[PDB]
């Protein structure tokens, strides 16, 4: 049994629908998914989304945060973007008022702590949000959300793998580490 | 105003985020911001599902936990692995005594179950109200209109420095409204 810690979003817009490649290279290994994004005894590996740095003790980049704007199905395919509100990630204040900068507002009136709640409030068509390309990705495939005019922000965060100093030579976790680091490098 | 609620992560995305307009319509000038939580109850409200009881002290039941047997919309039971959810290890037992093979993967949270279901890895046990909007949409649906009255219900929490605050007690008439 493998148990990883990862992000509320991480866990459900990308690791859920992506464990099977894993379970198909190591089959014996069970996994438990927790979720998390505070600081980091009961797991053996952690993913969490921090600001780019070289200073963080036992963890390894697993790839840079790039989001893309997103939004519901039904919108048509340069500005016509304002017409729409942005949905606030109350975690990520600055993420707006770097797209302001990127480029170039209504704010829609509920602010979500989390990626997962932002991507269902654009399927609920309450407007337009910044999500990870990793974590769009499959909802975009399956024609949940989709990506509004190849906009994109590059945040200045990260995605690190972290792991616990006597997990450092862990087989199971050196097996996973590997397969997430095959898949999001 | 604004008002800040906690509830647990998938009441969050499979209830509150698909129903929060409603609430808006009945009053457009109070901001909303969602935040997750499940333990021991910042916030102006909380939203919190515990085993049935008469004994807590200022909890306020808001409905009873009916969950309902669900799988891939393009499902046509025993062909298919049971997702198992480890806070609650009694479940597939305790909804097999109405009338074995589990899931290799997670999870505590319901709205990672629901994932699990779109990703075709076998069936889930979901709240009704939960489930209501993603089998509407076409994401899952209700297998055999097989259902378990789990022993758990959803409880408000009103921490004691709301005890008087509108925008609180608009939300929570509204939550009952909806759902009691």
């Amino acid at each position: 049994l493998l148990v990883v810690d990862v992000t509320p979003s991480f866990a459900s817009l990308w690791l859920v629908p992506n464990i099977n490649d894993f379970h198909q290279r190591h089959p014996n290994i069970r996994v438990k998914i927790l979720t998390g994004d505070g600081a980091v005894g009961e797991s053996d590996l952690h993913v969490r989304c921090l600001p780019l740095s070289t200073h963080y003790e036992y963890s390894q980049l697993l790839c840079e945060e790039t989001l893309l704007l997103i939004g519901n199905t039904n919108l048509p395919k340069n500005q016509a973007i304002s017409h729409y509100p942005f949905i606030p990630q109350t975690t990520r204040p600055q993420l707006w008022e770097q797209f302001k900068q990127e480029n170039d507002i209504t704010y829609h009136s509920v602010g979500f702590e989390h990626f997962y709640l932002a991507c269902e409030a654009v399927r609920m068509e309450k407007g337009l949000a910044l999500l990870p390309d990793f974590m769009a990705q499959f909802s975009i495939l399956r024609g949940d959300i989709q990506h509004i005019g190849n906009l994109k922000l590059h945040s200045g965060y990260g995605y690190y793998v972290v792991i616990p100093n006597f997990r450092l030579t862990s087989r199971k976790v050196a097996l996973f580490h590997d397969w997430l680091k095959d898949k999001l490098t």
